[PDB]
C-alpha cells in the first residue's frame, strides 16, 4: 500500500511546515510516515540531512550507483560507511556491477550514443526497482533554493511523498552546516565542482 494527502491537506502541510527547522521537519517525518527513506547521491545537501538524521533518529539511505560515479564520489560513500555508518541500500543497472561490463552489454559511451537508454538503465529503472521493493511512500531529499520551494510534494507517477527539509536553504548555509558539523564532502568540490554526477556528464 501506498499513503495519498489530499490536495487540501498538502496545502496545509506547506503553510506550516516552513516554521520549523529543518531538524524538527525530520522529526514530523519520521513520526508522520511509514517506509521513509532518504534519497540522495551524496551531494552537499544530502550530507546536511545525513548529519541532521544521524544526530536523532536514523533513516534508511537509498543510493543510485549508476557504476559512472566519479572515485571522489565511491571515496565519500567509503566515507560515510564509516563515519555514519547508515542503513544504506545501493541499486545498480540490473545484473551489472561494473562499468566495464556495462559497455560490453550495452555498448561503449552509451551516455552519447543514446542517452534516453543509458538513463533508464543507470537512473530510472535502479530508482523504481529501489522504490518497489523497499515499499517507500515518502523520501527525504536533498533539493533546496536555486541559485518558493514547496517543504512537501507528490510524485504522480509512484505516489512518493518528497519531502525537501533544505527548502529555504542556499548554497552558503550548507557549506556553512558542513565546514562547523565537520562533514565529510565530495573532494571535488575543492576545484570548484557546483554539481556532481557521473564523472562523463559533470558541467
Amino acid at each position: 500500500g501506498s499513503i495519498s494527502l489530499s490536495q487540501e491537506h498538502i496545502d496545509h502541510l506547506n503553510k506550516t511546515l516552513v516554521e520549523l527547522s529543518p531538524q524538527e521537519v525530520l522529526r514530523w517525518a519520521v513520526v508522520t510516515f511509514p517506509n521513509l527513506y532518504q534519497t540522495t547521491a551524496f551531494g552537499l545537501t544530502g550530507l546536511v540531512i545525513l548529519d541532521m538524521i544521524s544526530k536523532t533518529k536514523p533513516v534508511d539511505l537509498i543510493f543510485i550507483d549508476t557504476l559512472h560515479h566519479f572515485p571522489q564520489t565511491y571515496d565519500l560513500v567509503r566515507k560515510v560507511a564509516a563515519a555514519y555508518q547508515p542503513t544504506l541500500h545501493i541499486y545498480k543497472p540490473k545484473g551489472v556491477e561494473s562499468e566495464e561490463e556495462f559497455a560490453k552489454k550495452h555498448g561503449d559511451s552509451l551516455w552519447e550514443s543514446n542517452d534516453d537508454l543509458y538513463d533508464f538503465l543507470v537512473k530510472v529503472e535502479p530508482a523504481q526497482r529501489a522504490y518497489k521493493e523497499l515499499g517507500v511512500n515518502a523520501v527525504l531529499t536533498g533539493r533546496r533554493k536555486s541559485q518558493a520551494l514547496p517543504v512537501i510534494e507528490v510524485e504522480e507517477s509512484s505516489g512518493i511523498i518528497k519531502i525537501n527539509p533544505l527548502w529555504n536553504w542556499d548554497f552558503a548555509q550548507v557549506k556553512a552546516y558542513i565546514t562547523e558539523n565537520a562533514v565529510p564532502y565530495n573532494e571535488l568540490l575543492d576545484l570548484g565542482y557546483k554539481s556532481i554526477g557521473d564523472w562523463h556528464s559533470t558541467v
